């Protein structure tokens, strides 16, 4: 050990450290500076950026021996605090750069390092800086971050007053539709919002820290577990196995479809008889620290008989394949789509037909914050779980029978969280921590490292797809045929539903009177499927939107004009036979057309012999809601101090549940003139907030937005004075009148899609968009650079533009990753951010352009649709279409790795 006397955030610290210790650990654990965020732990994400003697360094890869006596360190806590914000922090808030907020301290610290060396950077300078310093963001698509740095620099340089970094009310006083900052922004930019791992460091002594004993093979029969060595290791309390589980030790898929051949109880909590995928948790070591628990977990011996594993859908779906879940066929669900007339004779007589085989793979969510959760036994006797769940009520029911608790005896709470992009539509660690808290009676905390985040949380499910179009010479679509195989890994939860998405979204956007198709779901031993933003659309629409360009090519028609010819218009129906609720695609195409023409001309003009430029188009469509008559609830409460709390379980992945609530409530409450700062939101809690539903299916703005609106309307009625005006809290209380008022809303016109035909009216609100990708392909290397993305977006009406701009930029960036670099195919190689193709800043163009063409929705609150998943529906199709435009080569199977593109170029 050594004494190190240094300065941290301007204060002399008399430090006692191990020379080998990581600066991140010292700062977080020894000094309580939890504003230093840790994600990847491998120097790849920059979340732990600190300034050390004028240089921006990643604290997770900086050992204390590299910290000189007398060194100066700055963390986010030293940059500024609430009530004392630095221009960079104010700018982040103004520009909405804090979505989940997990990368915000690291970006801001890094940015301060930049500005201290280059006071007046170009946008390009800012981008080069964040690239060099590995500052990664999964939420924002980077553009808002650069915006923020530029604005802060101008203030620091005296070129504009600091007061211009403060939001100015539109007054009208209307915050709906505005850039009003989100309530959580200040905490995020100051590092004072405690995420799951931060909470773990601030839990009491006697909290047990867990480590998972995980399967190191993909498929096995388990014979036994030997914990003897682990029990003797430092700090070890106990080891938990399936034997300690007090319930069924299974998670239920809960809404498993009746025609599913599986019962939906296939997923264990702790493996008992079988390993079903690499990473499966077989035991939990409870220890006094994460380090001690992990060390001991390595010594737990699992005796197993490895079995042949099926590592892809086609492999598992073979007629001969052995049942992974004995008693259930590997292909456990099929969804037909049967619209209009038989397609066979139509294809036979059509002027033109086209067909393609396409593949979209096992995209990893890659939030900067790896999975984390904790649990404890309350003094009330209930088991409390605090995690990254984005469906607290859903998860409660999915796990309660497995852990052996009645619904009333379990409470799930959503911690502030550093992104999920859908992986948290699934339980991950919740049942594990519950089991351990119940068994030990003590608080337990479980943090996954980045490898565990990659290998052992769910993934976008790969789809192998064949899609066909028949059309007239004039481009009119006559018929479509479709076949898709969904590789859902070993756990069935929502796999059937994902498969149904193919019936709803393959070929969405156009009038197609006649459809015959069949989706199939298959269990495999690759990673289990969890929702990934777009949930079936990124697969479905990659196929159909690529196929539309092939159709255009075959007709000798411009691909945008082919879409214009076919796009939804009054009278048309979508693939499930339902009338669209608005008709905005022709409008969007018409407004995009000149920008498209200009982009083509620029592409031709600026292409060289070695660097070929192209422009590609696609349409995206997706529902806002879960299928059928989805519903939400909110409570609007006048408090004693005149503030108003809007209680919901609107779960915040980081998308903006806070500002969604505040903005929607503010608009609903206008008659009573309620200032936005007086409106409070509630963190999701299954005991104390209503069942607003999960933040999945881009549904909360519509469902919970409506519920909030209704509740606020009902509060207004509760407060109304006879003769005009409104009663105060004290007045209502004096009259023994209610102050906490419920609102409910249901999408009553929606129906579930049929099990035989796929027909129905699954959502009452959809999101519609038109993408344009501009790319350059280096034909010597096969490397594609996305130089620009445009999204024409119909969101009905914007609750908040900082929120919606950010959502779209974030989705577009994930589109670039899905198109060019991302996958989780190799269990080891893809278990890091860099290995799995995470888009760093230079991979995302600065030119991300949005045009809102909003057609107010009959059923959305104040006309709003959702936005969440729209930007990831088909941007990767636009990009692939752009590569085709540039070079003449079509990539059918994502991602377009350079070697893959080169092989196609040279073929
Ligand atoms: S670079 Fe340190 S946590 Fe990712
Ligand atoms: S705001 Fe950057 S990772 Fe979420
Ligand atoms: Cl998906
Ligand atoms: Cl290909
Ligand atoms: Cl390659
Ligand atoms: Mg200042
Ligand atoms: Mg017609
Ligand atoms: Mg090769």
């Amino acid at each position: 050990m050594i004494q190190k006397v240094i300065t941290v955030n301007g204060i002399e610290q008399n430090l006692f450290v191990d020379a080998e210790a990581l600066l991140s650990d010292v700062l977080r654990q020894q000094l309580g500076l939890t504003g230093v965020k840790v994600g990847c732990e491998q120097g790849q994400c920059g979340a732990c950026s600190v300034i050390l003697d004028g240089k921006v360094v990643r604290a997770c890869v900086t050992k204390m021996k590299r910290v000189a006596d007398g060194a100066q360190i700055t963390t986010i806590e030293g940059v500024g605090q609430p009530e004392n914000l630095h221009p960079l922090q104010k700018a982040w808030v103004l520009h909405g750069g804090a979505q989940c907020g997990f990368c915000s301290p690291g970006f801001i610290v890094s940015a301060k390092g930049l500005l201290d060396t280059n006071a007046d950077p170009s946008r390009e300078d800012v981008r080069d800086w964040f690239q060099k310093h590995r500052n990664a963001c999964r939420c924002t698509g980077y553009k808002p971050l650069v915006d923020a740095v530029m604005d802060a620099a101008a203030v620091i340089n005296g070129k504009k007053p600091e007061t211009d970094l403060e939001f100015k009310m539109p007054a009208d006083g209307r915050i709906w539709g505005s850039k009003y900052p989100r309530p959580t922004a200040v905490a995020k930019v100051t590092g004072t919002l405690d995420y799951g791992a931060d909470l773990g460091l601030k839990m009491p002594a006697g909290t047990l820290h867990l480590a998972m004993v995980q399967a190191k093979v993909s498929h096995a029969n388990i014979k036994g577990i030997d914990t003897s060595e682990a029990l003797t290791m430092p700090g070890v309390h106990s080891v938990i196995t399936h034997k300690d589980v007090k319930g069924k030790n299974r998670i239920t898929g809960l809404i498993t479809f009746p025609t599913n051949k599986g019962d939906g109880w296939d997923r264990p909590i702790l493996c008992d008889e079988k390993v079903f995928q690499y990473g499966d948790c077989i035991a939990l070591v409870c220890a006094d620290s994460e380090a001690n628990a992990r060390a001991a977990a390595e010594k737990v011996k699992v005796d197993l008989e490895e079995l042949p594993a099926y590592m892809s859908g086609p492999a598992a779906a073979a007629e001969d394949a052995i049942e992974i879940h004995p008693g259930t066929p590997n292909v456990y669900f099929e969804q037909p789509i049967v619209k209009g007339e038989d397609t066979g004779p139509i294809f036979a007589s059509a002027d033109v037909t086209v067909e393609g085989d396409f593949y979209v793979g096992r995209q990893p969510h890659m939030p900067i914050e790896p999975d984390v959760a904790f649990a404890y036994m309350g003094d009330d006797g209930k088991c409390y779980i605090h995690s990254k769940s984005i469906g607290v009520h859903l998860h409660l029911y999915m796990i309660a029978p497995g852990v052996g608790l009645e619904p009333d005896q379990l409470v799930l709470v959503a911690n502030p969280m550093g992104g999920t992009f859908g992986y948290k539509f699934s339980p991950t660690s919740e049942a594990l921590v519950a089991v351990a808290a119940m068994a030990t009676g003590r608080p337990v905390h479980l943090r996954y490292n980045y490898q565990q985040q990659q290998q052992y949380t769910g993934k976008r499910s790969p789809w192998e797809m064949n899609v066909k179009f028949a059309a007239k010479k004039d481009g009119t679509l006559l018929a479509m045929e479709s076949d898709w195989l969904v590789d859902h890994g070993p756990y069935s939860e929502f796999g059937d539903l994902l498969t149904l998405r193919g019936a709803q979204f393959i070929g969405a956007g156009y009038n197609i009177p006649n459809i015959r198709g069949l989706g199939r779901t298959v269990a495999t031993n690759h990673v289990w499927g969890s929702a990934f933003r777009g949930y079936g659309a990124p697969q479905s629409m990659f196929a159909s939107e690529c196929l539309m360009d092939m159709l255009a090519e075959k007709l000798g028609m411009d691909p945008l004009e082919l879409r214009y010819k076919n796009a939804y218009r009054p009278g048309d129906t979508n693939p499930t036979g339902q009338e669209p609720e608005v008709f905005s695609l022709p409008d969007m195409i018409d407004q995009l057309r000149p920008k498209y023409q200009a982009a083509l001309e620029k592409a031709q003009k600026e292409s060289t012999a070695t660097h070929k430029k192209g422009v590609g188009i696609s349409i995206g469509v997706y529902g806002s809601g879960l299928d059928g008559p989805d519903a939400s609830e909110a409570w609007a409460e006048l408090n004693a101090d005149g503030t108003i709390t809007v209680h919901t379980a609107w779960e915040d992945h980081g998308q903006g549940a806070d500002i969604g609530c505040v903005g929607t409530a503010h608009e609903a409450l206008r008659p009573m003139g309620v200032a936005p700062e007086k409106i409070k939101f509630t963190w999701p809690n299954t005991a104390t907030t209503p069942n607003s539903g999960p933040s999945g299916g881009s549904r909360q703005q519509v469902m919970t937005g409506n519920a909030i609106r209704v509740a606020c309307e009902n509060l207004l009625k509760a407060c109304e004075k006879p003769g005009g005006g409104y009663y105060t809290y004290d007045e209502l209380k004096a009259a023994d009148k209610p102050t906490k008022i419920t609102g409910n809303w249901t999408a009553s016109g929606a129906t579930h899609c049929d099990a035989v035909t796929g027909l129905g009216k699954p959502f009452v609100v959809y999101m519609y968009g038109v993408f344009m990708a501009e790319v350059t392909v280096d034909v010597a290397t096969g490397q594609t650079t996305v130089d620009g993305m445009t999204l024409m977006a119909d969101l009905g009406s914007l609750c908040n533009q900082l929120a919606t701009d950010g959502q779209i930029y974030g989705g577009l960036a994930q589109g670039i990753g899905l198109a060019l670099s991302e996958d989780f195919e190799d269990i080891k190689k893809h278990a890091t951010l860099v290995g799995a193709g995470f888009p760093f800043i230079k991979q995302i163009p600065d030119k991300l352009d949005i045009v809102y063409v909003n057609h107010p929705r009959p059923d959305g609150p104040f006309g709003a649709s959702g936005v969440g998943e729209l930007p990831l529906t088909s941007p990767h199709a636009a990009i692939i279409n752009a590569i085709k435009s540039a070079t003449g080569v079509r990539i059918y199977r994502l991602p377009a790795y350079p070697e893959k593109v080169l092989e196609a170029l040279k073929a």
